[PDB]
């Protein structure tokens, strides 16, 4: 898993 990706945006 990897959430810490998608959610990222600056």
């Amino acid at each position: 898993r990897l959430k810490w990706v998608r959610i990222w945006r600056r």
